[PDB]
């Protein structure tokens, strides 16, 4: 719930062609276009980590990961946060948990909920109400990707990595029928790939 | 077979030989395994896993909560092998709170440290009862301790002396998370960060 | 292909979207290519290089000076491909000064960090060709769309950028901005701040 | 100039080959891995801050000696540039290459970067040639110092690893331009010496 919408990727002109970057060859016909390369994600994630310690560094941080199979972004975000802490000459305690949808550990602490993708946003909103119930000092939501979808409730994430168009993306932290885990770029899935690896 | 064996006669490296956080200067006695050495070993471990379990679909279970870090890096190296194999390979990723889906599947249990070995032996008995095709355990650290039952993981990163270590994936009252290397905690550190 | 094309519509990113050293906050105007984007593109360039001339032994020549980071990273990806090729592939690595008989009959890769007008490379190619090499191709990280270009185009291009003076990654300004890992447009303030 | 760096003892040196990831085409060409790639990186990171605390106050001249190697110089520079990001001032730095315009060294902090020091004759030859251009401060960094009686008694200001007297390859150390894709420092085998002979 802040002004920064993050790195915007418009419907006019999105992403780069597949030939310009290194894609696993078994995914050659399963993707349409690359929206966000792995390294671009890392750079943005590094800035997000500095945004988090800027607004939440005041109290003991509880980093809360959602278990959607996507551990990748949560692990990367935390790595950058730890990188900041090791050069702060104060030893900074931090606890990390996981939620699948005892939380008494959240009382009076800065809670950071980390999400990979936000589409409808009611999965996210549902989690705020449960965490706020345990009376934390503050709750912030980090999201790597926010899709511009008509299924928008109106809820706005605090820390956003990228704002992407309404396409079904896979890669990096997002999978499809447990496929595309070895793909480190965020790319749009094709009709071929959507049918080939269908459940 | 027992992994990289860190003997008892001299225990890793001096603190000033590597870059440790300044606020952990007095809280450590010695560095056993530098971060880079862990990563290079884990890359080989990932190759060993694909060797004995790459036959069928792999369900990788992370034991919560001793440390997520080793699990994250182990799977990163596994995916690296998968994307260069000219073959679309699916993989299940799950976490254990300490589940009947595990029936007839190739299950990989990932632990960051094994001390006595009783936690893992207990976890194994619970998993086998759901009749999995194969269950193997990967452990980053196995300690040489007289308090051990006799359990040995299928995959071992390092065999270390009987000393309380922190860093990389092992914390102490939610401290030392920002420490990359595996180091022995000092008596100062134990008392400074007690609960 | 001309590589990744950065148009002049409204390119780059706001400085607030990425991590930038605080002592460079006022000295930069906009970030064109983040460090990670350079690396992902460079990895692909390494693949392209190890296909048009990466058959056997190559001689990789880095132009001095102007940069070194791009040459180091490009070779790191090349060496990463070689160690998965199931074949021991030797490689010559050396640097060239622009004011050498080894190049005779060799497969030469000239690595450059940026190409503006292109006369430096045209001049460089004409001299190398006189030593009669088996083949000489040029890889460049950046190629600027400038009205000043003679018309030279490299065999391999990383990014095509607007006619703006950029610093970072492998490009400096009076030996400053070396610690800046993103490619960014230097501001008027910084340009005057770090003058020679 | 008396911290010998990470000492690798000689009764049992390094690690077995099967414990780490080694390129398949080098499987028979090596005997023993001394220093894994990641261990080099961690040590190099520490070296980078040793350098910056002594010399790195202001403007330094990073001088690389060309052996066909460059990897260590590039990695050491990367860690140094990583430190200067968290400094609260902009640090200028010049990087150059020399094989044995040197008026540019006068009155500046000169850092000579070496990958391997064996007898040490190369370094003291180079030192005597640099110190006569009157630099404000000239010091030597070396990734590897071999422990050999053939040494002329020269010791570098900054040392990464002190290794036994064996012929090592990998990471910034080639053998007839081979082993460049090997990221670990390993001992070359007899099969390797003949397989990649000139
Ligand atoms: N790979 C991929 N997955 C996506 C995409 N968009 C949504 N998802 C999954 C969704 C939860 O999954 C619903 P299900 O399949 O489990 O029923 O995530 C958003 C929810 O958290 P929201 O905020 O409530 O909308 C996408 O573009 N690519
Ligand atoms: N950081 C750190 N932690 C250690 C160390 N040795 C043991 N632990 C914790 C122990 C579980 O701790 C129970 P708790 O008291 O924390 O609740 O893990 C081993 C069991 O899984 P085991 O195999 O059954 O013995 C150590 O050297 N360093
Ligand atoms: N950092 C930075 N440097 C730039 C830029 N554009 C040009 N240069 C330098 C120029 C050579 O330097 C001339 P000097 O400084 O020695 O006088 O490189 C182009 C020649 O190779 P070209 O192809 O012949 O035009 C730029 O945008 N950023
Ligand atoms: N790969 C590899 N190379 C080594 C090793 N030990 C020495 N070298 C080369 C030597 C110069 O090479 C002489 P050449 O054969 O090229 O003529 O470097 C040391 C001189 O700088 P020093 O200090 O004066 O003795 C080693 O263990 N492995």
């Amino acid at each position: 719930a802040t002004r920064s919408p993050g790195v915007v990727i418009s419907d006019d002109e999105p992403g780069y062609d597949l030939d310009l970057f290194a894609i696993p060859n078994h995914y050659a016909e399963d993707l349409e276009r690359v929206f966000i390369p792995h390294g671009l994600i890392m750079d943005r994630t590094e800035r997000l980590a500095r945004d988090v310690m800027k607004e939440m560094g005041g109290h003991h941080i509880v980093a809360l990961c959602v278990l959607k199979g996507g551990y990748k972004f949560f692990a990367d975000l935390l790595d950058y946060i730890k990188a900041l802490n090791r050069n702060s000459d104060r030893s900074i305690p931090m606890t990390v948990d996981f939620i699948r949808l005892d939380l008494s550990t959240l009382t009076g602490k800065n809670v950071l909920i980390v999400e990979d993708i936000i589409d409808t946003g009611k999965t996210m909103q549902t989690l705020l109400s449960l965490v706020r119930q345990y009376n934390p000092k503050m709750v912030k939501v980090a999201s790597l990707l926010v899709k511009r979808t008509p299924r928008s409730v109106g809820y706005k994430p605090d820390f956003v990595g990228f704002e992407i168009p309404d396409k079904f993306v896979v890669g990096y932290a997002l999978d499809y029928n447990e496929y595309f885990r070895d793909l480190n770029h965020v790319a749009v899935i094709s009709e071929t790939g959507k049918a080939k690896y269908k459940a």
